[PDB]
Formats: C-alpha cells, sequence, structure tokens
C-alpha cells in the first residue's frame, strides 16, 4: 500500500511569498523539473507500481518535487529554508534507501548538484 501523500495545503498554516521562494518557484523547481533525470522524482514514489513494498517501511519522511511544487503554488512555506529542506529529505532519502552507485542515485545526484548550482545565489 502507498501512503497518503505529504500535505500540500494547510490553512491553519502562516504562509509567505518572499522573493526567495518566488524564486525557489519559478528558476530552481522549474529547471530542476526539465532536466533528463527529474521524472522519478515529479512525484511521490509508487511502491505499489514498483512493486517496492519495503520503500514506506524504510522511509518516513517521504518528499518529492510534485510535493514541493504544489507547495510552492500554495504559498505553503514560510521561509526559503522550509523549502530547501525539503528538497534535501527528498535527496537524502533516496540515499537512505538506495546504495552508492546505482542508477536512482546517480540521477538524484545530478540534480542534487543541479540544485546546489542554482541555490547558491538566491535574490
Ligand atoms: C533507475 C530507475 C528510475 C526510476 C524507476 N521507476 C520506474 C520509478 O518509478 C522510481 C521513482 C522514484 C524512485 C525509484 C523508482 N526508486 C527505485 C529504483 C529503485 C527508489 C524507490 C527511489 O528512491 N526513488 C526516488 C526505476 C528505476
Amino acid at each position: 500500500m502507498n501512503p497518503p501523500p505529504p500535505e500540500t495545503s494547510n490553512p491553519n498554516k502562516p504562509k509567505r511569498q518572499t522573493n526567495q521562494l518566488q524564486y525557489l518557484l519559478r528558476v530552481v523547481l522549474k529547471t530542476l523539473w526539465k532536466h533528463q533525470f527529474a521524472w522519478p522524482f515529479q512525484q511521490p514514489v509508487d511502491a505499489v507500481k514498483l512493486n517496492l513494498p519495503d520503500y514506506y517501511k524504510i522511509i518516513k519522511t517521504p518528499m518529492d518535487m510534485g510535493t514541493i511544487k504544489k507547495r510552492l503554488e500554495n504559498n505553503y512555506y514560510w521561509n526559503a529554508q522550509e523549502c530547501i529542506q525539503d528538497f534535501n529529505t527528498m535527496f537524502t532519502n533516496c540515499y537512505i534507501y538506495n546504495k552508492p552507485g546505482d542508477d536512482i542515485v546517480l540521477m538524484a545526484e545530478a540534480l542534487e548538484k543541479l540544485f546546489l548550482q542554482k541555490i547558491n545565489e538566491l535574490p
């Protein structure tokens, strides 16, 4: 079974649209989104489709770029650090569940290097 996806809307939450959060959506996420290796990370891991019933027994804080994109489009975050933390959870989950040298890890490593290049300087 797949768990419910992470929440992307929360009215009880203080929201903000800072210059950096706009940049994280308009330039950072949407550059990463078009990368040739982005597709595994554009939605939650479908453990049912992959027949990996073990994935959510190991990864207890799932995150993906589809969730992040929705959060940004809902002004879910208070600051850019919260959004950057979600990206880093996504990469770290991949490094936890898989092993160095695995194909999915090469993909995440390529995406993470681009991510770090783009957030090195924020508005
Ligand atoms: C090289 C590769 C890439 C994509 C897939 N396909 C079809 C996925 O749907 C998929 C999406 C996301 C992940 C994964 C598969 N893998 C599994 C491959 C170990 C683990 C759970 C993971 O960490 N992520 C992020 C299969 C192989």
